[PDB]
């Protein structure tokens, strides 16, 4: 099984001992890491941050440890706006200017393939993601008789239902790509006010009509669209998503007044990474979803919906019951990479179980 888990580039920002570069990721731990954003500048790959091109080899050592990591780089992510990615891959001349300026770029910084993080292609846009993912793949194929080991090439799709219809050619982008990375963590959405959670197993007796929101629906619709079982990675989160209630009223579906408090190391309202969840465990009330087979907890007026050990432990034996090529797990730097945060003594305590499960058989 795979085991594709994402860096993200903003994370040696983070005051304290949140902060995490390359340095971290156990080389091996997963079996592909993606290191998280790259940008487009001029109709051409390029770096983000300043010192991109030395964390890039930061990582890019780790494959000095373990020769099997192969790592990625991902073009895209949430703070670049779709509306972009649409213009470069709608208008043929800036498309193959994209696509040719990719391999040497990977080249030079050591990755082994390309991510495709567009975020949420719209209805006037599959045409074209099937055009670049194509288009993309092919130049790969090409640039392999050089002689060096062609480079991977894979995309994040999103896992609403509204979304997948809207936006992908799956039975034709399947064909073109190395493995689907199934986003199967942003459910209860950008909107209501109503408290619920953003990664359930399973539909839930408690849930007559939302029903296409939760990862067992998103894998069996894409295995239904055309994605064979064998390029399909299903998203774990390694993050929690937090509400401020309005109310004592703590239950299921009751309502809300806004995103939570931000965390003290994560600082963003709405998100907590795994680390601060075990912090903000203390002294709060757990309970579980069984329906789903997801915790939540509060503690005053703030109510977590998060995953814990046993969760993605069960998420991963979903996963191999359908016999999909393995998991997906947002973010390495999310999860307690030291070590010393959630009582018990493992550094990464979230990924280290999904790939315990995925090791067993
Ligand atoms: C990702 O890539 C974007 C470019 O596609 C960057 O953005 C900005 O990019 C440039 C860089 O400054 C800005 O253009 C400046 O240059 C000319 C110089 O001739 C000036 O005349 C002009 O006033 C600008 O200051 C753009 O404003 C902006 N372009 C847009 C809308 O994308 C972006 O910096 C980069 N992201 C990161 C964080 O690296």
């Amino acid at each position: 099984y795979k085991l594709i888990c994402y860096y993200t580039s903003w994370s040696q920002y983070r005051e304290g001992d949140g902060s995490c570069f390359p340095d971290a990721i156990d080389p091996f731990l997963c079996t592909h890491v993606i290191y998280s954003f790259a940008n487009i500048s001029n109709n051409e790959i390029d770096t983000w941050e300043w010192n991109d091109v030395t964390l890039y080899d930061t990582l890019n050592t780790l494959k000095n440890r373990n020769p099997k990591l192969k790592t990625l780089l991902s073009v895209g992510g949430w703070n670049f706006g779709p509306e972009r990615f649409s213009k470069i891959a709608s208008k043929t001349q800036s498309r193959r200017t994209f696509i040719k300026s990719v391999p040497p770029f990977l080249r030079t910084h050591g990755f082994d393939g390309l991510d495709l993080a567009w975020l949420y292609p719209g209805r006037r846009d599959k045409r074209h993601l099937t055009a670049l993912v194509k288009e993309m793949k092919a130049e790969f194929a090409r640039e392999a008789q050089a002689g060096t080991e062609r480079l991977l090439l894979s995309a994040a799709v999103s896992a609403g239902k509204i979304a997948i219809d809207r936006g992908y050619d799956i039975a034709q982008i399947s064909r073109h790509l190395d493995f689907i990375s199934l986003l199967t963590y942003d459910f209860h959405g950008a909107w209501r006010q109503t408290v619920g959670h953003h990664s359930p197993l399973f539909r839930g007796n408690s849930d007559a009509s939302s029903r296409f929101s939760n990862a067992d629906y998103a894998v069996s619709y894409m295995l239904r669209l055309g994605a064979p079982a064998n390029k399909l990675v299903m998203g774990i989160p390694t993050f929690g998503r937090s509400f401020t209630l309005a109310s004592s009223k703590t239950d299921v579906g009751a309502p809300i007044s806004g995103p939570g408090i931000p965390g003290r190391f994560t600082k963003e309202k709405g998100i907590l990474a795994y680390y601060e969840i075990c912090d903000f465990l203390h002294g709060a009330t757990t309970h579980r979803f069984r329906d789903q087979q997801v915790p939540y907890a509060t503690k005053g007026n703030q109510w977590v919906a998060y995953d814990d050990q046993e969760s993605v432990k069960n998420k991963a034996r979903y996963l191999k019951n359908r016999q999909l090529a393995g998991a997906m797990v947002w973010a390495l730097d999310l999860d307690d990479f030291r070590g010393t945060f959630c009582g018990q003594n493992l550094t990464f305590p979230l990924t280290s179980a999904v790939k315990d499960v995925l090791a067993r058989v």
